[PDB]
């Protein structure tokens, strides 16, 4: 594929309206970006007029009113600009993306079939559908507007700073790289530590996933405690990594604060020096500092836009590669050579063909079907022969490279390729129902049909009664959630589609796994005896279909050299309000669980409060310094500025130390809690019935994924997020008290407009994040329909329904387009209103301060201090409200955690109060009057009044047929399942009233699937007995005729084994499992299909090994072949849950 396209190529699908929208959005973004430095300049001018005219109250009042009106104007401009930018950019991006998706799907469906074999795969095409969102609905939708906005902010801030005071602007410009470098180092270290911690968490998740997968053996052989120990060790490694990550984050933030405070101290001293020499005034100095800092931050904030631009260039290069490719069928489908009377004579002629994917091999050979016109052919040959290949050749999916295939004496290469597919009606292995309605699914076979025609096609051919008995009635949306799998009924629908097409020659490929739904009724309906020409390719083990066709024309080896009418069945065969109180109780319970380290939290909280206070003090200092700038006494101003700079240096050191302290302690408690929670979740999971594991929702991978997610999110919400809330509350209190002390009433007016500022700042944070949600989730219906169409491209092209699919795609994509337009309008209007109210609040507060000064109630210094302090308070409160949704999510996750932990188990693995057991049992087992319905199928009851009996030390060899009991017995003898009314007697004792684990220490399991653990075979053998050492390993496979091959391995015992290890043979791993069972040294032995997948010598050796093992101990054996089990005391037979002859 191309490396990338030009940035200007992203706007290929932009029309005039899109150009107008982009122009308006660019203008709005530029004005919105430039507004903030203009606000800083106007604030500086207001402060100058407010502090430089203490003697002249009239002039200062007039100028303060003037600049408050300027603030209102800036607020209105921000409102208009933000509205225009957000709405126009979102809507134009959505429109261009929708057009691009429509044309991409059209081009992909118009492509030739072989294009999906040699060129990009189907999975690549659906991935392109999915990633089109993050490409175009992201780069040109909001990232471009953000880039323009941030360039405007950076340029305007630099211009304002260098036009107000150029010396201070240069100093701040020198300052900015220091903070940039500190932030970059902090982010790099944090990302590295996060990667390491994620790797450790992935290892722990793998451990829990394997435990849940092999819970079959993890419970049978006690050792779920060992799984808990392994999980604890992995979590301890992850906990050390988390401690390192938290310490790194704390040091990074502390260094950032230290550098910021020291640099601002130097800047304030230099500003005082400049004010002394009458080069400037205090307001312009502060505005210059803030404007240059804002410009630097804006320049920093445009990097994600560039990253999105690069990713979009790559993905758009891929999409344009797919779009611009010219299909092969376009020149194949040429001027009208359609006939006027089809007879149904398909002659394959001498043609051979090879797939372009693997041209070396010739799948097709020298043969010709020569389908008789008006008569049915039914070819049955091999499983890997060109049956589906010749089917595709008939429909001209692939152009033959040798010879030619012709219809009614006319070459297929010369036909319409549209009319041709109109004659042939195809039935495939997969019905391939689309996301649209059932009636639309029927209609896409023939677009020029109405409801009566659909009803007659469904009724006369096949049936339609199943459609009526549907929740949605006559018309139903099958989709992916509206309806579920209907089995052969889905196939039924396909047949109906084939019956909406005009009656002609048909290609009916397969009806496998349809039961009676669409085999007998399929051959009865669909005019399998009527019409002209058919090709029934179904094998179905020769389900009487051969007699239907006049000729068989077998396809052995890939040829029809054997053809005619006969009874030769052997056709060769070469191949084949929500509950907040519950949430609060959950927090109380979790914190009670987190008691053993409450002390840590307190110390963290202490750091928390300090940090909050420090922030407040910083604000105060700035305001104080600003006030000191407007003082005629030069020496007094020098002394005050020096004092404030020294205090700021001290504050920087304290901020570094205490910020590191708070982050370290809160991350410590957070990591410890999330670890304790994970251990508790695993311990509760491993103490559940197998039926609980049977639960579909309790999938091994899902069980692991759910655990990880709930653990991490609750951890974050309770540990990292809280520190923020506490420090922000500290800031609020100190800021509030300082304001009402320096100047009350003004602070009261400020706290009155507090919610307005909080809302405006939280909307600013949301704007920084982005005002468009999950774009992939917005186009879910469209993307799943497109994926279904692309995966089934052969069926789409067979029915000539590309245009119908494209128009359905447009119909599915329109509602998201309208929703995006309205969402953009609402978001822009709300953001603009919030910003306008914010600036109105600023103007009102400043004007009230000026009025208070005029009336002699207060002074410039106190009013300015209260103002700045309260504004930083509002910023902190807005940050807290921004972080609150994470607390909501954490509450949901911890509710899930607590409902999992509080779940009770009916079969408790350990019973502290139970009957004691002798060290050595007797070995007798009595399964008396047992019966139960497997939890998977409660409707299907298994076993009726079974009376199985195994004597002390004797061998039982129950066999049965496949699927009738067998394993179920060993799933009940050892309490994997609960009989409805059964009795299990062991050593003259019922097992229900017993400790369970105590006998399961004396039971050995060798299931059908030879499960293996970890990476070394030695530990796999040792799993049977936790104190195996090496002598029992001699008593292991060493003494079970399974030592030669393991010694032949390069590493011997410590040989890499497992899913990621060496894939051993079935017999070798089976005797590994046998060795594990011997190491268990169980008094009661349970064999389970030990002679199923072994070679002759391996089967023999396993036979003597098991015969030696069973000596003197009761054993239950199941095996299909009776020759191995004839040398047993008793043999039992079961069938359909009933008890057959058992004595012999
Ligand atoms: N695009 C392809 N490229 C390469 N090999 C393919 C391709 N499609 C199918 N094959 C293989 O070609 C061989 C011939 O089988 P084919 O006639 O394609 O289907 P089939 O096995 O007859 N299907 P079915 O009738 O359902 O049992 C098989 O090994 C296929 O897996
Ligand atoms: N994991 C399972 N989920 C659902 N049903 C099950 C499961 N395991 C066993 N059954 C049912 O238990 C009954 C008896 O199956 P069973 O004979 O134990 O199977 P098997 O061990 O796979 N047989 P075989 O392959 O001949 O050794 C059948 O109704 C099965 O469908
Ligand atoms: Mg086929
Ligand atoms: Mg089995």
């Amino acid at each position: 594929e191309i490396r990338g396209v030009a940035f200007k190529e992203l706007f290929r699908f932009a029309d005039g309206l899109d150009y107008v929208l982009m122009g308006i959005g660019s203008v709005g973004a530029f004005v919105h970006g430039c507004s903030l430095p203009l606000f800083l300049r106007f604030f500086a001018d207001l402060v100058n007029s407010f502090g430089s005219n203490s003697n002249n109250v009239e002039k200062m009042m007039e100028e303060v009113l003037k600049y408050a009106l300027y603030f209102l104007v800036v607020g209105a401009a921000i409102w208009a600009s933000s509205w225009a930018e957000i709405s126009c950019w979102m809507w134009s991006g959505e429109r261009q993306t929708t057009k691009m998706r429509i044309k991409y799907l059209e081009a992909a469906l118009n492509q030739d079939i072989q294009f999906f074999d040699t060129e990009v795969r189907t999975s690549d095409v659906v991935f392109a559908i999915n990633t089109d969102a993050v490409m175009v609905q992201d780069a040109i939708s909001e990232k471009l507007g953000n880039f323009i906005h941030y360039m405007a902010t950076f340029v305007s801030g630099f211009i304002v700073g260098f036009t107000a005071v150029w010396q201070l602007a240069l100093v701040t410009l020198a300052v900015v790289p220091l903070i940039a470098v500190i932030g970059g180092i902090h982010t790099t270290t944090l990302s590295k530590l996060s990667n390491k911690s994620q790797e450790s968490l992935s290892q722990a998740g793998n451990i829990v996933e394997q435990t849940v997968v092999q819970i079959r053996v993890v419970m049978a052989f006690v050792g779920e405690s060992r799984a808990s120990q392994a999980y604890s060790s992995a979590l301890k490694i992850a906990q050390k990594l988390g401690y390192k990550t938290g310490l790194a984050k704390g040091m990074g933030l502390g260094a950032t604060y230290f550098v910021v405070f020291c640099c601002y101290a130097l800047l304030l001293w230099y500003g005082g020096y400049l004010v002394r020499h009458h080069l400037t005034n205090g307001g312009l100095a502060i505005a210059t500092m803030f404007a240059v800092m804002i410009g630097g931050l804006a320049l920093g904030q445009s990097a994600p836009s560039m990253a999105a631009f690069a990713k979009a260039k790559v993905a758009a290069a891929k999409i344009f590669r797919i779009i611009d490719h010219k299909p092969t069928i376009e020149r194949n489908s040429e001027s009208g050579v359609e006939l006027d009377s089809v007879t149904g004579l398909v002659e394959l002629k001498n043609v051979d063909f090879s797939y372009p994917s693997r041209p070396d091999v010739k799948i097709l050979n020298n043969f010709c079907l020569s389908v008789p016109a008006g008569k049915t052919i039914a070819l049955v040959g091999s499983s890997g022969s060109g049956k589906s290949t010749v089917v595709s050749l008939i429909e001209r999916f692939y152009d033959p490279n040798s010879g030619q295939v012709l219809l009614d004496g006319q070459d297929l290469k010369t036909l319409k390729l549209r009319w041709l597919r109109q004659q042939i009606g195809l039935v495939s292995q997969e019905p391939a129902l689309f996301a649209t309605s059932i009636k639309e699914n029927i209609l896409l076979g023939r677009p020029d049909a109405d409801q009566v025609e659909i009803e007659e096609a469904a009724r006369v051919a096949n049936a339609h009664s199943f459609i009526i008995k549907l929740p949605d009635g006559f018309d139903t949306q099958v989709g992916e959630r509206g309806l579920q799998l209907s089995g052969g009924q889905k196939q039924r629908i396909a047949i109906a589609r084939a019956m909406l097409k005009n009656p002609a020659i048909l290609l009916l490929d397969e009806a496998t796994s349809a039961l009676d739904s669409e085999s007998e009724k399929l051959v009865q309906e669909a005019l399998d005896r009527f019409m002209i020409g058919r090709t029934t390719l179904i094998i179905a083990h020769r389900l009487s279909t051969i007699r239907k066709a006049d000729l068989v024309a077998v396809l052995q080896q890939g040829s029809v050299s054997e053809i005619g009418t006969h009874d030769e069945l052997f056709s060769k065969g070469e191949n084949g309000k929500l509950a907040f109180k519950d949430q609060a109780n959950s927090f109380w319970r979790l914190a009670k669980m987190n008691s053993p380290e409450w002390k840590y939290a307190l110390l963290g909280s202490v750091g928390s409060v300090i940090c909050g206070s420090l922030s407040a003090f910083f604000a105060y200092v700035l305001s104080a310094v600003l006030s000191v700038y407007y003082n005629p006494d030069h020496e007094y101003m020098i002394k005050q500025i020096d004092k404030y700079c020294y205090l700021l240096i001290g504050l920087s050191s304290a901020a570094l130390v205490f910020n590191t302290l708070q982050h370290s302690f809160w991350d410590i408690v957070g990591e410890n809690l999330t670890k304790r929670v994970r251990e508790k979740m695993l311990s509760a999971v491993l103490k559940n019935e197998m039926a609980w594991f049977d639960q579909e929702e309790n999938e091994s991978a899902r069980i692991a994924a759910r655990l990880a997610l709930d653990a991490n999110n609750v951890r974050s919400a309770i540990g990292d997020r809280i520190s923020v809330i506490v420090q922000n509350t500290a800031l609020m209190l100190v800021a509030c008290t300082a304001g009402f002390v320096l100047q009350w009433r003004l602070a009261l007016v400020l706290v009155a407009v507090f919610p307005v500022v909080v809302a405006a700042t939280v909307l600013q944070k949301m704007f920084m994040t982005g005002f468009s949600g999950d774009l992939e989730a917005a186009h879910a219906k469209g993307t799943q329909l497109a994926g279904e169409a692309i995966a089934n491209v052969r069926t789409v092209a067979a029915f000539n329904s590309e245009a119908k699919i494209v128009r359905l795609y447009t119909a599915n994509l329109e509602p998201p387009l309208k929703r995006c337009f309205w969402k953009g309008q609402i978001a822009g209007s709300g953001y603009g209103v919030a910003q306008f109210c914010l600036y109105a609040s600023y103007a009102l507060g400043l004007w009230y301060a000026s009025w208070l000064v005029k009336h002699g109630i207060s002074d410039f210094s106190k009013t300015i201090r209260v103002f700045m302090v309260l504004m930083v308070s509002a910023n902190g409160a807005a940050e807290t409200l921004t972080l609150a949704p994470d607390f909501i999510k954490g509450g949901q996750a911890m509710r899930s955690v607590f409902e999992l932990l509080d779940r009770k188990t009916e079969i408790e693995p350990d019973d502290p109060d139970t009957t004691p057991v002798p060290d050595r049992l007797r070995g007798e087992v009595e399964l008396k009057h047992i019966d139960f319905s497997y939890p998977s199928r409660p409707d299907i009851q298994i076993f009726r009044d079974l009376s199985l009996r195994a004597r002390a030390g004797k061998t039982l060899a129950l066999v049965g047929p496949s699927g009738c009991g067998k394993s179920s017995v060993i799933s009940l003898i050892q309490r994997f399942y609960e009989p409805s009314s059964g009795r299990v007697m062991i050593d003259g004792k019922d097992i229900r009233k017993y400790n369970l684990k105590a006998i399961r220490k004396h039971i050995a399991i060798v299931p059908q699937e030879p499960c293996l653990f970890g990476t070394t075979i030695y530990e796999n053998i040792a799993y049977g007995h936790e104190c195996a050492t090496e002598a029992e390993i001699i008593q292991a496979a060493t003494l079970a005729s399974a030592h030669k091959f393991i010694s032949a391995l390069p590493e011997g015992y410590k040989t890499y084994v497992g899913e990621r290890g060496v894939q051993l043979s079935g017999g070798q791993k089976q005797r590994i499992a046998i060795a594990r069972a011997l190491v268990r040294k169980a008094e009661i032995m349970l064999l389970d299909e030990a002679t199923s997948a072994l070679d002759a010598e391996s089967e023999r050796s396993v036979q003597e090994a098991l015969d030696q093992a069973c000596s003197g101990r009761t054993s239950i054996v199941v095996a299909h072949r009776l020759s191995t089990i004839r040398n047993a005391h008793v043999i039992a037979v079961i069938d359909d849950g009933k008890v057959a002859e058992q004595g012999s």
